[PDB]
DNA sequence: AGACCCGGACG
DNA sequence: CGTCCGGGTCTA
């Protein structure tokens, strides 16, 4: 889940936790709880507390309780649902939040990646993960000038560059390897060989694809549904991204997959330079 | 780059 | 049944 299906995950999930209260918290696989690493006071802190709102900040979702904030990323497989307390658990649930209704919120995660960090709420912008969070691409503290700036620092390739949650937040394979097949630059350009007018086109790009891809309630492409367990259709406006030896949505040229950043990598030779 | 982790898709 | 694949990304 990059920022367009944790936004979708967001929307979708607030109204069914809102006002809601913990009464108990469950946890099967530790390793997810990250702070406090002790998952007995994890558990212990949140029992009482009352689900006020549900930010995100780049792929992390932000649990607004009382006192605290849950800070939760979903990493490759991580979801949440709320369903009964009477009923069986789906397989694979990691961490179960009971609260006072009967009701559950139940996280997911066949591979187990997911993280869970818990803060008194005013503490968790200064403390890991959120610490070191670039700044949001949807927002003026993202700008051509701010990528400019850590794009002529590195001759790491401009993938890495956007890949690093520190220069930008919220973006990942899908929409890296999307942004730069729709600004016309490979992904294995070295940052610092991007002209003013490639960094401006490569903005410009992100924003789009992003605020589309929002609107379209993200890329299911394996496993990624809503709350509610719906697909987003985003997937079917994707020019590069998993359609490797199929023909260029813009130039019929067949794209290509290689490796760039250790990260499957998507694009099409004629439309990127 | 490796680790954390698992199951699907393909030969 | 084995091999490679994966919306992430921390540390090594
Ligand atoms: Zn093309």
């Amino acid at each position: 889940p990059q920022l367009p299906e944790v936004e979708t995950i967001r929307r979708t999930l607030l109204p069914l936790i809102v006002g809601k209260t913990i009464e108990d918290v469950r946890i099967f696989w530790p390793n997810i709880i990250r702070h406090p690493r002790d998952s007995e006071a994890f558990a212990a802190r949140m029992i009482g507390q009352t689900v006020r709102g549900l930010e995100r900040r780049g792929k992390f979702l932000k649990f607004l309780l009382d006192r605290d904030a849950l800070i939760s990323h979903l990493r490759m497989e991580g979801r949440y649902a709320v369903a009964s307390a009477l009923e069986p658990l789906e397989p694979h649930t990691h961490v179960v939040f009971c609260f006072t209704d009967g009701s559950e919120l139940r996280y997911r995660d066949v591979r187990k990646f997911g993280t869970m960090h818990v803060y008194a709420k005013e503490e968790a912008d200064r403390r890991p993960p959120l610490a070191e969070l670039g700044p949001e691409p949807l927002s003026p503290a993202f700008s051509p000038a701010v990528l400019a700036e850590r794009a002529v620092k590195t001759k790491r390739s401009v993938k890495a560059l956007l890949l690093d949650c520190t220069v930008v937040a919220g973006f990942g394979n899908i929409y890296v390897d999307e942004s730069l097949f729709r600004a016309g630059i490979l992904p294995g350009r070295p940052a610092a060989s991007l002209s003013s007018k490639e960094i401006e086109r490569l903005h410009e790009e992100m924003v789009a694809t992003i605020g589309e891809a929002v609107m379209k309630g993200g890329s299911t492409v394996r496993t990624y549904v809503n709350t509610q367990g719906e697909a987003g259709t985003f997937q079917h406006h994707l020019y590069v991204y998993g359609r490797q030896g199929n023909p260029c949505k813009r130039c019929g040229t067949p794209i290509e997959k290689t490796v760039v950043a250790g990260r499957g990598t998507h694009y099409c030779p004629r439309c990127q330079r």
